[PDB]
């Protein structure tokens, strides 16, 4: 059942912004670890004396890393009008490396902002004109994470990012096959008030529910190409550990999709030792006898063999299979981690959520 | 002239520690950018809930990256007893990614501390025993940068780093040939008072002085294997550092390799995908000058490779310096790196062989 109850036209994921201690360090390591070359910048070298922002890109995946300058800063040169230097300094201290903004492209950032706050959204940054048709607004998502709306005409899709961001070419830099954001998951202490608030102001509909040490709900836009789950603890748990160390609600993981995840993972795992991302240790060997039974009709024996070699997990639902693997936490604290995935099947384009989210795997 | 006036036995550089709000990002990028595999850690996984510390090593070169935990942090579990979460949070807000500690191995950290403050050093952390014979002490160097003394018996050497740190094996991880710290440079608004204070409490002796716009003074220990220069601006690149850093601090660290061109080939191969960028190569007429000045030391092939990589060549009395500088290593136009090789002065190699690049201010 899809009621298509979006209160505003929600087109797709646009970017994720991490407010960093040092944007050069975080973007540099993520570039190497993910195979996502630098694609745009706004900083002192482009006339922005308020914040340093670096935009990494792989396929349609856009990661924005932003840090505040401390001295000589003219707040009027910020390419992101919502930026506040003291808020970013506090944010990095409160959390370590952490997602500040989940950004969706909407038909009209002002219309989405107005509809959101009328339906209970706590305003974060009222809509502004970024220039030549670009609009931006923010509302509170959970904790100190904001849901950012950006809008611009389709004819502007050739531009690097947002006004004020200069493009950066990547001639001698190829990617590792990461193609798109699939889902972004938040942890909250109480799912029911947080889901009621968030689904309430967006009109996003329940896509999936898993109850089980967590209770989870997946919220989706009309087309279900925007997937934004929320988790709560039950009652020591993985969700509570996050909340304690993080200091509040926050983004727990971002799932990044590839059309060939085994090839992507071989490249990422070659980088782990020297400063890329380490991955969770592979399951016991009997896990993959299970994979042969549950998915041996759609995965070849060789593919399952590669899955075992690289440690990837396999789950399946009705007519779809999910390959997934998780990184260890990507900052200092046991909080944020990444999920790298491939979805197989549900070609009806591919229907969102094909293969589910890995519920079958929590018996590791 | 070397008066060998050290107030305490100063053995060698031991490590440099950067304070950060995010150690994992900085140590991650430095690891593949410089080719320094992770070699030790102290954090939640080792029983330390106060700070997360990552130790990168390449040869004798050791970089420590430390960030405070924010919630449920028990300061009493810190592996670094001088660590203070409140001071580290202030440090990151004030400076961004920046050097906090320049650490020297001394014969006895307690004696080095006592003799220093007796000679005017502003104390920063009184000497403490870390166990297994390790002692640690800190005095103020300039601004918020401390000079850290560490001492331990030579039968300890095989310990990963300091007590409380757990080794990281990094299975088949390879370095890019960086082998040791050559010198570490601080910027200050006024050279004469800063040097009077610093040379005063250490007994380090003046090794060289230069005028560019900057005035500089190199201080050295007795053996001259520890080189700690200071710059002031001329009333500028130095003032831009002070403005954006918020005060005095470490401007650059020079990292030596026994084969800098091979090292730089590996570092520059990492630039496009998140490694460090380097200052652009000088124009071809500069390298005609290198041929005139250094054709008795470098081959034509080396000079052509220097040009390809952008490395600068300078020379003093019977020594040659090969050096190249990175762009700033973080967001702010503050800290940067110098990658070098020294050629000649084999009498081991005499410290400071070939100078610091005073010639290279014309290119
Ligand atoms: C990575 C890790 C570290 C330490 C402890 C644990 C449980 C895990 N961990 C996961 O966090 C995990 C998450 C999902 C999944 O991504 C999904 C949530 O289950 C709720 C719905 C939406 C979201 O997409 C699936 C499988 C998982 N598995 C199997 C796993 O082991
Ligand atoms: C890298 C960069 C960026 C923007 C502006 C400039 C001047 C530079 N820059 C340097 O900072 C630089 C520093 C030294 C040198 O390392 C040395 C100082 O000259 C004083 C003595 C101790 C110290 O070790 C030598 C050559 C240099 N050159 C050639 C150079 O261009
Ligand atoms: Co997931
Ligand atoms: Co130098």
């Amino acid at each position: 059942f899809n009621p298509r109850s979006d209160r505003f036209h929600t087109l797709a994921f646009h970017h994720v912004e991490l407010w960093c201690a040092d944007a050069a360090s975080a973007a540099g390591r993520f570039s190497f670890g993910l195979g996502a070359p630098l694609a745009a910048r706004s900083d002192l070298s482009t006339g922005n004396s308020a914040h340093a922002s670096l935009l990494l890109r792989s396929g349609s995946l856009s990661f924005l890393f932003t840090a505040p300058y401390a001295h000589g800063a003219d707040a009027a040169t910020a390419a992101l009008p919502s930026f506040s230097a003291a808020a970013a300094r506090r944010f990095a201290a409160d959390h370590g490396l952490a997602v500040r903004a989940v950004a969706l492209r909407v038909a009209d950032a002002e219309d989405a902002f107005r509809a959101s706050v009328a339906a209970g959204a706590r305003p974060a940054f009222g809509p502004v004109d970024l220039g030549r048709g670009f609009r931006l607004a923010e509302v509170e998502l959970y904790g100190d994470v904001v849901l950012r709306y950006v809008s611009y005409p389709d004819g502007a899709a050739g531009e690097p990012f947002l006004p004020g961001f200069e493009g950066v070419a990547s001639p001698g830099a190829a990617d590792y096959g990461l193609s798109r954001f699939d889902h972004i998951v938040g942890n909250v202490p109480e799912l029911a008030p947080a889901a009621a608030y968030f689904a309430g102001f967006t009109g996003f509909h329940e896509f999936a529910e898993f109850t089980t040490g967590l209770n989870s709900m997946v919220l989706a836009n009309n087309s279900e190409n925007v997937l934004l789950p929320l988790n709560e603890p039950v009652h020591r748990s993985q969700i509570q550990t996050f909340l304690d160390h993080h200091g509040g609600p926050g983004v727990q993981h971002m799932a990044l999709a590839s059309d060939d995840v085994l090839r992507t993972l071989r490249e990422m795992q070659a980088r782990s030792a020297m400063g890329g991302f380490e991955f969770m240790a592979p399951p016991t060997s009997d896990y993959y006898d299970g994979v042969r039974r549950r998915a041996g009709d759609v995965l070849t024996e060789a593919q399952i063999k590669e899955c075992q070699e690289l440690g990837v997990l396999v789950d399946r639902d009705d007519q779809g299979v999910l390959l997934q693997i998780f990184t260890k936490p990507v900052g200092d604290r046991p909080t944020l981690f990444l999920e790298i995935i491939q979805r197989i099947g549900c070609m009806e384009y591919q229907k969102g959520g094909c293969g589910g989210f890995g519920k079958g795997n929590f018996s590791q």
